[PDB]
């Protein structure tokens, strides 16, 4: 019964929603259109240790340099989460252009993006819209606390649920849940100009300050992670208090 739509995906892009929410959310560089070659070597299924131009290299480790020395990259929504298996340090963080382009072409995350990212639209059929364009995101790199991130579901503009991010269990989430609720609660509000009326949106919340990490659809494809997209779906809209939920010790 949920449906997803081709603008849907596209609000949810990187550079859509950055420059809505840019105060409340952690720095980052948007190269768009991402230049053709690294285009080019992202597409490689090579499982063995070409390459973009010099130019584009260039280009990518000023972006670093300008963010401080140590990067996340991403394309237009997928962060490479699933692979830090390839990575020398066992982290998302990159400080030169060959560990972003490394983790970039080994994630199956980016690799939905280049070429399925709209195949679940129901209004687009199968390929990408006009005026559409692939982007690389450098977001700036800094230490954060796994547990005290959150993903938010957000029904007909209100928060119907949200749940601890990670997967450990987190005494200290108990004890201060109310405070966590209505700094999310909060961030919806400055949510505002976000134009659809249902969506997700992960929080990282630190010493009392809440910062927006992404933005991704109402739809099953969106990990619903502690909830089930049935009780999602279902969950009513009106209520006055979301359901939230914490791993269990
Ligand atoms: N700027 C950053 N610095 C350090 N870690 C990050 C940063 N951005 C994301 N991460 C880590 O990567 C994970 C994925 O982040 P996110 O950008 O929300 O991607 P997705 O929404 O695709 O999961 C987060 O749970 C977070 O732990």
């Amino acid at each position: 019964t949920l449906i997803l739509t081709k603008n849907q995906v596209l609000h949810c892009q990187f550079s859509s929603w950055y420059s809505l929410f840019r105060k409340l959310t952690p720095k980052a560089k948007v190269i768009k259109p991402i230049p053709a070659t690294v285009l080019k070597y992202l597409h490689e299924d090579s499982i063995y240790v070409y390459y973009p131009e010099r130019e584009a290299i260039q280009l990518i480790e000023k972006a670093i340099k300008e963010l401080g020395g140590a990067v996340v990259p991403k394309l237009n929504w997928s962060t490479p989460k699933d692979a830090l298996w390839i990575t020398t340090t066992g982290s998302l963080k990159c400080t030169t252009a060959e560990e972003v382009l490394l983790l970039l072409k080994s994630s199956d995350f980016v690799a939905h993006d280049l070429n399925h990212a709209f195949d679940d639209c129901k209004d687009f059929d199968n390929s990408v819209p006009k005026d559409f364009s692939f982007e690389l995101v450098l977001k700036e790199w800094f230490p954060m606390h796994a547990s005290t991130e959150f993903r938010c579901f957000v029904k007909s503009k209100r928060l119907i649920a949200f749940c601890q991010r990670d997967d450990n269990y987190y005494e200290f989430l108990k004890e201060n849940i109310d405070c966590y609720e209505k700094l999310i609660s909060d961030l919806l509000k400055k949510l505002d100009t976000f134009p659809d009326p249902d969506f997700v949106f992960d929080v990282y919340i630190h010493k009392d300050r809440a910062w927006l990490i992404d933005i991704n659809p109402f739809y099953p494809r969106t990990d619903g992670l502690l909830f089930s997209w049935s009780e999602l779906e279902s969950m009513n809209s009106e209520n006055m208090k979301p359901e939230i939920r914490l791993i269990p010790k």
